[PDB]
């Protein structure tokens, strides 16, 4: 038993609600809260930029420090960092950015990052301004995540066509 509220349920590990994943992780403090992010750990926009947004800046100055030592991650890579005020940890997953011609096959290796927390808050990778289908995204997360997975899907319109799309 956990403290998720309000989900629909898409099967025996995935599960999904329209919500802003921000408020989401401040009401439940997860374990882990699953960012957006891109290579460079830039926290400009969309899920990254709010998230950032939320930490004061700590989350960025926290990521400039990484990249100084450790260098970029790679696309569909990840790190584990501090969640600051929002969760106890944030996995930093780089799902493709389409609109930068980035794979989408590597969407399947983004998503595998997820099977090393039993349980994750998390969007939908590669959607909003990262430009992939978030319909395919879905589809990608629930045949490739086996851990607990709480999706949060800003966009009220889009968790509709999501849910009554689903197979
Ligand atoms: O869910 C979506 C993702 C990607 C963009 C932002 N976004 C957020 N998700 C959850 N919480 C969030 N808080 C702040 C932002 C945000 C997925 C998606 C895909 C296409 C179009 C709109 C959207 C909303």
């Amino acid at each position: 038993v956990n403290s998720f509220s309000g989900y629909l349920k898409l099967t025996d590990n995935v599960y999904i609600k329209n919500a802003d994943i921000v408020e989401e992780a401040k009401k439940v403090k997860p374990t882990v809260v699953v960012n957006a992010a891109n290579v460079y750990l830039k926290h400009g926009g969309g899920v990254a930029g709010a998230l950032n947004k939320a930490t004061n800046n700590a989350m960025q100055v926290e990521s400039d420090d990484y990249i100084a030592t450790n260098g970029p991650l790679k696309v569909g890579g990840s790190c584990v960092l501090s969640g600051h005020n929002l969760a106890k940890h944030c996995l930093h997953v780089v799902g493709p950015n389409v609109n930068k011609g980035e794979d989408i096959q590597l969407l399947k290796s983004a998503y595998e990052n997820f099977n090393q927390h039993e349980v994750l808050l998390a969007p939908l990778l590669s959607a909003g301004i990262f430009g992939a289908d978030p319909i395919h995204s879905l589809r990608v997360c629930v045949d490739t995540v086996r851990t607990n997975v709480y999706l949060a899907v800003f966009d009220k319109n889009l968790y509709d066509k999501l849910v009554s799309s689903f197979l």
